């Protein structure tokens, strides 16, 4: 029975199957894993799972007892690993890609709903106990029905966007340097724009699906804010560098933009402080993944490579 | 131009129709309007629009002076209103019964989607500044795809959101008293129950659409919770009373169902105070039919009343 650590508890379907292939030592969270726990606990286990929150750079890569030639890690991303640095050594990474394209959907969904329907500022005017009873004008937001959605990045999740999207009757324009196939934006009766400043003239509401690149890092900021319809509501569930938090903040306080639906942040957790007081966003702490049939698929995925690592064939997610 | 009292602020729109045709008198909410100040103010003017806050039972269309023989109610309802007081007086009356369909099947979906994926939690960990950064079994909640949505009430408001479900591939299976035409149910692939038994039984999400009567009238009770599955999630949107408060806010705690996401409650706003404290809750002031859209479709209607009153026709939406 081989020995791994999981340096984090993961959801009870992925630390079953983990319990009844190897010797596991988990972590728990209240103190989470420092660095040299698991360099130090690294010692006695023949494999690594790590989370995107174990930042493996050079320096710590370097400094990873020999025993261990497996390192999978149970994220989408590997901004935390230093690939080359594995790859030198002969470590061997993967990582757990699949699982998330509807429950980031449904998270994008969520966050234009709650955004044109002021969800946010319902649950707070309950709980703060300051819900004086109906009145007709008491916060009164706008149906999504036969307005304008613009997507940017119509791919996987940006089209399981329109699929629900299309429920509530929105109209479905999209950008993305990948033109989608004709019998998908048929799918969707999706209005293809061959340009950014064509689609966001006609979005009354705005998604970010993008892809993060250094040229679009930012991108959505003053400038491109001015281009937005009036009163054009924006949400984020892709990258919170996207977007240039003074500039988003600035236009919610003068109403250039009527509401925000963000799910991740720039500099997450700590994010923008003018973001807390703004009764105009409606704004979630990444949950995006966070369902418990994501978080499993992604589990299994991240036990996938630990076993062909062991199972002496190639991992199904290789990254190194 | 004849005068009418407006009791509350309306729509900016309404408000504009109303000043277009009428000399108004326009009442703000700031120290809203009693029924002496309303009775006092009916002397002065030829009708009244008035909002379900100003009940109107016997007593009060008793003291209502007799230059006052036209009535509208901004309201989908009469339940304030003694209609026959009112026919035996002589008194015409109408309401606004149109525009909140699809408004009201937004927000029913909101709060399953919202449930599903724990928002209101999402929002109180933002707003607390709460937020440790991402972990893997932070604020995990379920995917509505491949669930089964129960409908109680296949209504206009429940085949709206069998609409907007089914586009989160969730399954529609319904009850209601008389079956749905043929055509209906393929529109939704809905599956119907012929009782709400058997009903219960399939629903890890319900959804109230029942009209509030003698026999549905606190429905929703224990044994009513037993006969779901484990877990299940309930939103009401339809009327408080028809959930016997004492009975969910214990097997939300016992966890025997695991969210419910109302928009209306007993007793509104003076609900029951075991809800403000539960986080397996996603709780909004009532705001079904809170998007400008239908607010204005409401109080055109509402102005119609009046309209054909001063023109010697029917009242479009008559109630007496």
């Amino acid at each position: 029975k081989k020995k791994i650590l999981i340096t984090w508890p993961l959801p009870e379907a992925a630390m079953a199957r983990a319990r009844e292939s190897y010797d596991v030592i988990a972590h728990g969270d209240d103190p989470k894993i420092t660095i040299d726990e698991m360099i130090e606990t690294a010692k006695s286990v023949d494999a690594l799972l790590i989370t995107l929150n174990e930042k493996c750079r050079k320096e710590v890569i370097d400094r990873i007892p020999e025993n261990i030639k497996c390192i999978s890690t149970y994220s989408i991303g590997f901004d935390h690993i230093d690939l080359d640095a594995c790859k030198a050594r002969g470590i061997k990474v993967g990582n757990a890609p699949h699982g998330v394209t509807v429950a980031t959907a449904e998270i994008a969904m969520l966050l234009l709903l709650g955004s044109a329907r002021r969800a946010g500022e319902g649950e707070k005017m309950i709980r703060t106990r300051s819900w004086p009873g109906w009145e007709p004008l008491e916060l009164v937001g706008e149906k999504l029905d036969n307005k304008t959605l613009g997507i940017y990045g119509f791919g996987s999740i940006g089209q399981a966007l329109a699929k629900r999207a299309q429920g509530f009757d929105m109209d479905i324009d999209y950008f993305d340097t990948h033109r989608a196939s004709s019998s998908d934006e048929a799918s969707y009766q999706a209005t293809f724009h061959d340009s950014l400043d064509s689609l966001l003239s006609v979005s009354q509401f705005f998604s970010l699906n993008a892809p993060s690149t250094p040229e679009t890092r930012y991108f959505f900021n003053k400038a491109t804010i001015k281009s937005l319809p009036q009163g054009a509501i924006v949400v984020n569930t892709a990258r919170g560098d996207l977007v240039d938090n003074e500039l988003v903040v600035a236009a919610l306080e003068a109403g250039r933009l009527a509401y925000a639906g963000f799910d991740v942040f720039a500099g997450e957790p700590n994010i923008n402080e003018g973001y807390y007081d703004l009764p105009n966003t409606f704004l979630f702490p990444h949950i995006g993944s966070a369902a418990t049939q994501a978080r499993e698929d992604m589990a299994h995925q991240a036990n996938d490579l630990i076993d062909a690592l062991f199972g002496g064939a190639d991992m199904s997610y290789a990254l190194a």
